[PDB]
């Protein structure tokens, strides 16, 4: 297992990164001061998880202390919805630059295809409750996201929460210049996205699987859903391998050629979810763990069903 994937810009990406949505901001400088002590080399950010200033003074002591090289870092932050007009996007990524003290992102990505009205809300709604559109086409959002790439700001640009036809949308758009580097979309064994993957892989696309261990800390857990950690079927295939079923959940992906990005807080298991290039699981493991699909979301954007781009109607 090698430990950085080649993206279609040219650039190598490590497969393992550091997430940081729900990282509370008094805990996540020590968190990826931890990670980058322990070998983490991505960092997934985004200015909607309110952290990007302290995310930010981590990656700045490390480089001050030299413990890694800029040149190193795989630092990915994205663009928020009520960003999506033309004229906000460049202001959006200087902002997310200045906070986490960076010159460059090596990756932005659009955080869902739904575009907001703009304002300091990050869910505008209106007095019944829905959240207000905005009119800005997706595909001008991208050729604004292209604009920052052409200025020095971000070495790639995808996408994130794209279905496979607006994966297929930016792909044919009038005038394309970038195609997306990667599509960062939720995957677990509860939701395995063979064809979106594999329609993506197709295309030269690298995916990015998100909430690997079932997010167990979102905000809107219910007892009666599913459990990934405390699913009977994967603790066994832990216990044969010798490692935790949180390593087991960050393999998985490993093995299917996607990056994938476990948060943490806590020092002992952003360690411990490091530790995953010391073991392989076999076909019969992967399969099996693909056999565990329910098509089963923590990120469902439940409150943006009706939005013209809304990604979770179709079948992929
Ligand atoms: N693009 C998008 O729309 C989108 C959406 C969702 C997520 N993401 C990204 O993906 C990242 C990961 O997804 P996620 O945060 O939803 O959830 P996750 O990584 O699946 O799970 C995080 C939870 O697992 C716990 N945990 C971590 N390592 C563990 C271990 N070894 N043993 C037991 N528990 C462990 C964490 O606890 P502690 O922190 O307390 O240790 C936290 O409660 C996010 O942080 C974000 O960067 C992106
Ligand atoms: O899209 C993503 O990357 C993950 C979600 C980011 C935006 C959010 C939606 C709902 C959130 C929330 C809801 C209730 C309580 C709380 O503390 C947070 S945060």
């Amino acid at each position: 297992m090698a430990s950085r994937i080649l993206l279609n810009n040219g650039a190598k990406m490590p497969i393992l990164g550091l997430g940081t949505w729900k990282s509370p901001p008094g805990q996540v400088t020590e968190a990826v001061k931890v990670a980058i002590d322990v070998g983490y080399r991505h960092i997934d950010c985004a200015h909607v998880y309110q952290n990007e200033n302290e995310v930010g003074v981590a990656i700045q002591e490390k480089l001050r202390e030299q413990v890694v090289k800029r040149e190193e870092l795989f630092i990915v932050s994205k663009l928020w919805c009520t960003y999506h007009e033309k004229g906000l996007v460049k202001g959006a990524c200087q902002k997310t630059l200045s906070d986490l003290k960076l010159d460059y992102l090596d990756l932005y990505l659009i955080h869902w295809p739904t575009g907001f009205k703009p304002g300091k809300e990050f869910f505008p709604l209106d007095e019944s409750g829905n959240v207000v559109p905005s009119d800005t086409n997706i595909l001008d959002t991208w050729a604004a996201m292209e604009e920052l790439v052409d200025e020095g700001l971000v070495k790639a640009i995808g996408i994130s929460n794209f279905n496979h036809l607006q994966v297929e949308m930016i792909l044919n758009k009038p005038g394309l210049k970038y195609k997306p580097a990667v599509n960062q979309i939720e995957c677990h064994p509860y939701l395995t996205q063979e064809k979106l993957i594999q329609y993506c892989q197709s295309k030269g696309i690298v995916v990015t699987a998100y909430s690997p261990l079932g997010s167990p800390d979102r905000p809107w857990a219910k007892p009666e859903d599913p459990s990934l950690l405390e699913d009977p079927r994967i603790k066994a295939i832990a216990a044969k391998h010798n490692k935790t079923t949180a390593q087991v959940l960050i393999r998985f992906p490993m093995q299917r050629n996607l990056v994938v990005i476990p948060k943490s807080v806590t020092p002992e298991r952003i360690a411990e979810n490091f530790k995953v290039f010391d073991f392989e699981l076999s076909s019969q493991d992967m399969t099996t763990l693909l056999s565990y699909n329910r098509n089963w979301r923590v990120c469902a954007l439940l409150s943006c069903t009706s939005h013209k781009d809304y990604p979770f109607h179709e079948e992929f």
